[PDB]
């Protein structure tokens, strides 16, 4: 996989779940910007969208480690793949939204969706 690549890949899930949840384009620019309001409906509805679209949540709300890294290996070295796995691992959510939410936010702190766009 390429960078040009993901970068499309990344545009085309960020459309297929701005579609698929109706959510406000401002709002879905601000979640690629690294900017979520966790607890904003449209917003932990898109970012769900997004992170079960790259298997990174799987189908039992589980974050997955190897669903992480095979989309992060291109964007961010080990070193930091590993740092990202374990502190987004930690986050204990019941509400499979908000822990969707959380864990794009969690994510964003390492590497923006919109910083992806700059590789």
């Amino acid at each position: 996989m390429t960078i040009e690549e993901l970068k499309t890949r990344l545009h085309t899930e960020q459309s297929v779940c701005k579609t698929e949840t109706g959510i406000d384009q401002q709002k879905a620019n601000d979640v690629i910007e690294g900017n979520i309001d966790v607890e904003d409906k449209k917003v932990c509805l898109y970012c769900e969208c997004i992170l079960k679209n790259f298997n990174i949540l799987d189908k039992n709300n589980v974050f997955k480690p190897q669903g992480i890294k095979a989309v992060m290996e291109l964007l961010i070295d080990e070193n930091s793949v590993k740092q990202l796995v374990s502190d987004c691992s930690t986050i204990s959510e019941e509400n499979p939204c908000l822990k969707a939410s959380k864990l794009v936010q969690c994510v964003s702190k390492y590497k923006t969706m919109k910083s992806v766009d700059f590789l």
